[PDB]
């Protein structure tokens, strides 16, 4: 295996290293605004090198923005796929390229099979060509590279069944920067070549400057280059036909021939396009093949890429017709007058990386080597698109729970052979695909008009349904004995029981364990356990009597502890965020343990009095003016006191202290050890009143962000033996630090109510001599390198946080994971932050025509790990990655891939099984199966199960960390008949495996494996 630590890449560029040295001068360049005045040499091209230019025509397609899936379709791209169709079979030489499967799957299993017939045609024989194949073209700064691979593997399957096709090149154009997860994934998934558009208009500049436009693109850590993808970064501000054709916009949007009137368009340029005649094709000639030249200076090879779409485009027959005939006639004239030395023709986007390649082969061209990422993008002046990285952040956190519940079915179900009366495959197909559309670039962005984010929620609640149902049914059969199994597939054997999705405040959604001797004296509970090794993890029910305990299936006493449930109310009479606690309700705490990929049954049973291995909680209520707190049967009475500053540890754990606000002031990680100073404090940032608004896209701050003003805050203690905590009612946050013996859970119930162009910061403040370095992660997968640049805005210094960031120095880190993709930052030495939401009342002229006035509550979920580093193995000064520790790592499976946890629905389970998975393999820590899916239906002779496993890169701090079993994923199933290495998508066999077992994968790479049984 490579060494990912030790070894600094030597790549000829380093956006690290490019960022800098770069000034970020936004200067006037010309007609091509933020470049300059290109100049070329007339006779760089003659009769033996000619220019050969590929006009690749196209339509960007949003599967939801302004209307949703379904209204776009029926109002715009069914008739723009009918229309194509029936263009292109007409006119043979004519091209098109197609990104979005959603919608073209959609459009082809409702067409008659005469018209299937004809689309497979001109898909065959190379005119309609389909580019990425992802079921959407997803965003690449919160979208989890799990959900990223989900859509990619939705729509190149739906491809390679109805199609016959594999797409191996990748069309970007619309994300809002791009991330190296996107090449990591695509290289893994056959692709030989990507395009990318929207990145920073000053990184434009300089890599246009060295022609370095086209790069292979290695991930981070890559030293040998394997990962590397060839990639084509567009050179200008958009990818519509006025900055496609050439670096003067006023003279491209001439060649866009839809905006001469009709159409309602026309270009903001004031010169319009005319008709191609006989008389103008000389001149019209001349300023096109001027202007494609020009653009051809900024690459290497002689081979001109020339998209020419926009967003919606070709919809109508006359728009077909308008394009292609006046193009059709400007090749016939270019093409044969030998003073050009240009070859012009529509292509396809795999024709034109064809020949680039070919004349790199040739050797007329030497590319450079590039690692790093393309955020924070910025399209002009100082407009950072960093806003999005927050937007609509119940819906990105929605994301995370249906990541992991799509998992959690796909694993659960594969387990076993279904009969389609069963309608797993269909529920599964269901959640898979509303889970896939949710990665569009204006979903999980958060940059829908409301309507279309509640239709994206509604299809993710359905998904989650679907998902539930198919857990539930599962676990009845993985755990009754078969010979008393006797489904009904409509019927709900069990209910999930989430206690962090909606969540507490959100929504008052989990059922109450009922017992009581004159009803039920006990129950049956389950844990689901999705990662390859043994965990134990607390959980929590909700039980109608405080007097329950705990029992294992081998009626093993298990430890519990009760405590109250506590809910927050802003109190509109008192002017107060208080909380009340259930007189009816109750919260029971244990430790599960469950096994590999397994599941673990325990019972709770009601008694009349205090049970022998059950604890009750103590609570003390800090404010002045307390009322009364009465708590039903609950044995212990709630304690009040003035506002003071409180000090707690569970376990063998840290000990935490708190403010008389209820908010951490240090973290003292032994009995011994230094109380470190670690304070979390709530700020919020506004919006301008003069020039840019900040809108869902940008964020345009008027300067740093301003203390929260608190008050006299509620805080409400909570001890237990097992599980702690301190909560504090904040203007717009229910703040709650959770802990329970390692790393804190923290958890902010966020409403933001309708305080009006605000956005709320939690921010972390520590003496952590970090300087202007931090760390993010790039779509749960690697953490990068950042450095805080003065020389930028404030925004350009906030990154995607779609799973944790740290900082560090010589000897301390501090990670925060994080349960939901949000935007954060470095903005000083020693401090982290994170925003929590954001309400927005202007537009931010981006196209979505609203601000963000939709705010709904919601829960976010977070880790906070402090710890020595002294120790640690790390890379050199001049690497551009870094790596979480063990703990750390931990702490965020503990947020994504929580244990699932199921309640027994009728009174008797007959048959009841203990556990399942206890001689699964527990393997080591950094090894993941992040993926387990049945790929074949119970009529195959042959069964197939695929396998995507994932090995991340712990730190090496001095732990032994011993005894883990090789986990061979081959063999999970029996009967196996062979075992091949796959593309990550499962689509093409790359290796046949003797002994058929399944390597394990080395650090920082993923592989997949398909086993088949007999
Ligand atoms: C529906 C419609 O007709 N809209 C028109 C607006 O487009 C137009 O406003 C201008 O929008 C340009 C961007 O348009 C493209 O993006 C739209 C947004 O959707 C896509 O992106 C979003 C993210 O933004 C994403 O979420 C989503 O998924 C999607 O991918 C899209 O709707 C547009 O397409 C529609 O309209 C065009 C015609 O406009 C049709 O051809 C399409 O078929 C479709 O109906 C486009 O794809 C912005 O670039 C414009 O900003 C420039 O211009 C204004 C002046 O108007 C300046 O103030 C700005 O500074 C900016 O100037 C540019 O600056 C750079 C850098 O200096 C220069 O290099 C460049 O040359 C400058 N351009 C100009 C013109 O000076 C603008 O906001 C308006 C036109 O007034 O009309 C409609 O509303
Ligand atoms: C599918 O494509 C393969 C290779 O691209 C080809 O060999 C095969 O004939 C095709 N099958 C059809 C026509 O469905
Ligand atoms: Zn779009």
């Amino acid at each position: 295996c490579q060494d990912v630590v030790q070894d600094v890449p030597n790549v000829d560029v380093q956006m690290l290293e490019l960022y800098d040295r770069m000034s970020f001068k936004d200067i006037d360049g010309g007609v091509w605004k933020q470049g300059w005045n290109i100049k070329y040499d007339p006779l760089k091209y003659n009769a033996h090198h000619k220019l050969k230019v590929f006009v690749v025509p196209h339509s960007h397609n949003d599967p939801g923005w302004i209307q949703t899936f379904e209204e776009y379709y029926q109002h715009d791209t069914k008739h723009i796929l009918s229309n194509a169709l029936r263009h292109l079979h007409d006119n043979p030489e004519m091209k098109f390229i197609w990104a979005e499967i959603s919608y073209f799957a959609r459009f082809y299993h409702d067409l008659g099979e005469n018209k299937k017939l004809q689309m497979k045609s001109i898909v065959k024989n190379g005119q309609l060509e389909f580019v990425t194949g992802g079921w959407v073209m997803p965003d690449e700064a919160n979208s989890h590279w799990r959900n990223v691979l989900l859509q990619l593997t939705e729509g190149q399957t739906w491809l390679k069944q109805f199609m016959n096709v594999t797409p191996t090149a990748s069309w970007a154009i619309a994300p809002f920067g791009h991330s190296p997860t996107m090449p990591y994934i695509l290289q893994k998934s056959g692709f030989k070549n990507m395009l990318i558009q929207r990145t920073h208009y000053s990184v434009k500049k300089e890599l246009a400057q060295q022609r370095q436009l086209e790069f292979l693109w290695r991930q981070i850590w890559d030293n040998k280059g394997d990962t590397a993808l060839f990639t084509h970064m567009m050179p200008f501000y958009s990818y519509d036909i006025p900055h496609t054709c050439g670096p003067d916009p006023k003279v491209c949007c001439q060649f866009d021939f839809k905006r001469m009137g009709s159409f309602g368009l026309s270009c903001p340029w004031k010169v319009p396009p005319r008709t191609i005649s006989d008389q103008n094709v000389a001149a019209r000639s001349d300023l096109l093949v001027d202007q494609w030249k020009k653009k051809a200076e900024l690459y290497r090879t002689n081979v001109l890429l020339i998209p020419l779409g926009d967003d919606f485009r070709f919809k109508q027959n006359t728009e077909w017709d308008v394009q292609r005939v006046n193009y059709e006639r400007l090749f016939e004239h270019i093409n044969s007058q030998a003073h050009f030395n240009v070859q012009a023709q529509f292509g396809t986007l795999q024709e034109y990386f064809d020949a680039v390649h070919q004349a790199e082969r040739a050797g007329q061209a030497e590319f450079p080597t590039l690692s790093g990422d393309f955020f924070t993008y910025a399209d002009r002046s100082d407009n950072y698109w960093s806003g999005y990285y927050t937007s609509r952040p119940y819906h990105k956190r929605m994301d995370r729970v249906l990541m992991h519940y799509v998992r959690a079915a796909e694993m659960l179900s594969a387990w076993h052979s279904w009969d389609g009366m069963a309608r797993i495959e269909e529920r599964l197909e269901q959640a898979r695909r509303e889970l896939s559309l949710f990665q569009h670039h204006d979903g999980i962005t958060g940059t829908a008009k409301t309507h279309v984010v509640v239709d994206y929620e509604q299809r993710m609640q359905e998904a989650l349904k679907a998902c539930q149902m198919v857990m539930q049914q599962s676990v009845y059969r993985l755990l009754t004995k078969p010979s008393i199994y006797s489904p009904d597939f409509s019927f709900s054997y069990f209910t999930l029981d989430d206690s962090r999705w909606p969540g507490s405040g959100v929504e008052d959604s989990r059922t109450t364990i009922i017992l009581g001797e004159d009803i039920l004296p006990s129950k049956h509970v389950v844990m689901h356990n999705t990662l390859p090794h043994w965990r134990e993890q607390l959980v929590d029910f909700y039980v109608s009597s405080p007097f329950v305990s705990v029992t294992d299936l081998a009626n093993n006493p298990v430890e519990a502890q009760v405590s109250p449930v506590w809910s927050w109310h802003h109190d509109t009479l008192t002017k107060t965020i208080h909380p009340q606690g259930s007189t009816t309700k109750y919260r029971i705490i244990f430790k599960a343990r469950v096994p590999p990929m397994g599941l673990a049954t325990y019972v709770l049973t009601i008694s009349d009095s205090k049970p022998e291995h059950t604890s009750y909680a103590s609570n003390l209520l800090l404010r002045k003016n307390p009322t009364s707190l009465p708590l039903g049967q609950y044995p212990e009475d709630v304690k009040f006191g003035d506002p003071r500053e409180i000090s707690l540890r569970v376990g063998n754990g840290p000990t935490l202290a708190f403010s008389e606000q209820g908010l951490l002031k240090s973290i003292q990680l032994t009995q011994d050890s230094p109380h470190v100073p670690v304070h979390f404090k709530f700020l919020k940032y506004g919006v301008r009143s003069h020039g840019d608004r900040s809108g869902a896209y940008l964020f345009l701050p008027n300067g740093p962000a301003s203390p929260v003003e608190l008050g006299q805050p509620v805080v409400l203690v909570t001890k237990g033996k097992l599980e702690s905590s301190v909560s504090v009612g904040l203007p717009s946050v229910v703040h709650q630090t959770i802990m329970r013996g390692g790393a804190p859970e923290i958890r902010n119930l966020v409403d933001i109510g309708s305080l009006d162009n605000t956005e709320i910061v939690m921010r972390l403040e520590t003496h952590i001599d970090s300087g202007d370095i931090f760390y993010t992660d790039l779509n749960g997968l690697q953490f990068i390198k950042r450095r805080r640049l003065d020389k930028l805005p404030l925004q350009a210094n906030y990154y995607p946080i779609p799973s944790g960031m740290f900082i560090e120095d010589a000897n301390t880190r501090l990670t925060l994971l994080t349960g939901q993709p949000l935007g954060g930052s470095s903005l000083a030495s020693g401090e982290l932050e994170i925003m929590q939401d954001r309400r927005l009342a202007s537009d931010d002229e981006r196209g979505l025509g609203q601000g963000v006035l939709d705010n709904k509550p919601v829960l976010h979920i977070y880790r906070l790990v402090l710890e020595k580093v002294n120790n640690c193995v790390r890379p050199s000064k001049l690497h551009p990655a870094g790596y979480l520790t063990s703990a750390a790592h931990k702490a965020s499976q503990s947020l994504l891939d929580p244990l699932d946890k199921f309640i027994f629905a009728e009174n008797e389970w007959i048959g009841a099984q203990g556990q399942f998975g206890g001689d699964h393999p527990s393997a080591r820590e950094d090894l993941d199966v992040s993926v387990m899916r049945r790929l074949t239906k119970s009529s195959a002779k042959t069964q197939r199960v695929g396998y995507v496993l994932h090995r991340t890169n712990l730190m090496q701090c001095g732990t032994p960390e011993e005894h883990t079993q090789k986990l061979d994923v081959c063999h999970l199933l029996p009967n196996v008949a062979r075992c091949e290495r796959t593309t990550l998508t499962f689509l093409q066999n790359l290796e046949h495996l003797d002994g058929m077992v399944a390597p394990e994968v080395c650090p920082m790479e993923t592989a997949a494996y398909v086993s088949s049984h007999s």
